């Protein structure tokens, strides 16, 4: 049937319906910290989320998305390796069934409990749909999550998960400030890649933060109570919704720090 993260429709099967899965700039990848090249020309990231307007949270069957109003430059990302302004449209996570796995990118083969993806699109293209068709259409900020101390700013998201347990369910989710999900440092690694789930389009400039944020065991546990299935269907826990590392091939990972 359609793609998923199960044994018969998982990542290893995606290439049949989405040939680009075996493309030249697929994500995620393993970040070899010793092979990454420090680029002194990379500017600091500029995150302007003070005017962010969250609208809704939704379970789309692959993860849960927190959506924002992207009709104006309210929450934008600029600087770094980017040219122009990128508007935040949504953020979601990828996590595992155990604390030892869950992230998509890895650092020197190290896996984290989860990975947060803040998706932004290049305003020069007018809308998200047009942006995904361009090589510089999206900018995704990736943040690693490690299990330890609780993250206060994530609790509001955790508490509403019960209302969107199954696929297709959505709930009003206003006044959420994404700034509460950022680590102290904005040092990063960057490389040209793709969306990590179908359609797997190669339209992403990845910006992966070096510093992970910590969340508590209890917070991640609640992520694991979501369902891939829709209401009224056999229960399948939403866990391990991550794609394994792909070949770096003809690409170089640059670091903003040395
Ligand atoms: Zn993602």
């Amino acid at each position: 049937h359609h793609w998923g993260y199960g044994k018969h429709n998982g990542p290893e099967h995606w290439h049949k319906d989405f040939p680009i899965a075996k493309g030249e700039r697929q994500s995620p990848v393993d970040i070899d910290t010793h092979t990454a090249k420090y680029d002194p020309s990379l500017k600091p990231l500029s995150v302007s989320y003070d005017q962010a307007t969250s609208l809704r949270i939704l379970n789309n069957g692959a993860a849960f998305n927190v959506e924002f109003d992207d009709s104006q430059d309210k929450a934008v990302l600029k600087g770094g390796p980017l040219d122009g302004t990128y508007r935040l449209i949504q953020f979601h996570f990828h996590w595992g069934s155990l604390d030892g796995q869950g992230s998509e990118h890895t650092v020197d083969k190290k896996k984290y409990a989860a990975e947060l993806h803040l998706v932004h699109w290049n305003t020069k293209y007018g809308d998200f749909g047009k942006a995904v068709q361009q090589p510089d259409g999206l900018a995704v900020l990736g943040i690693f999550l490690k299990v330890g101390s609780a993250k206060p700013g994530l609790q509001k998201v955790v508490d509403v998960l019960d209302s969107i347990k199954t696929k297709g369910k959505s709930a009003d989710f206003t006044n959420f400030d994404p700034r509460g999900l950022l680590p102290e440092s904005l040092d990063y690694w960057t490389y040209p890649g793709s969306l990590t789930h179908p359609p797997l389009l190669e339209c992403v400039t990845w910006i992966v933060l070096k510093e992970p944020i910590s969340v508590s065991s209890e917070q991640v546990l609640k992520f694991r109570k979501l369902n891939f299935n829709g209401e009224g269907e056999p229960e399948e826990l939403m866990v391990d919704n991550w794609r394994p590392a792909q070949p770096l091939k003809n690409r170089q990972i640059k670091a903003s720090f040395k």
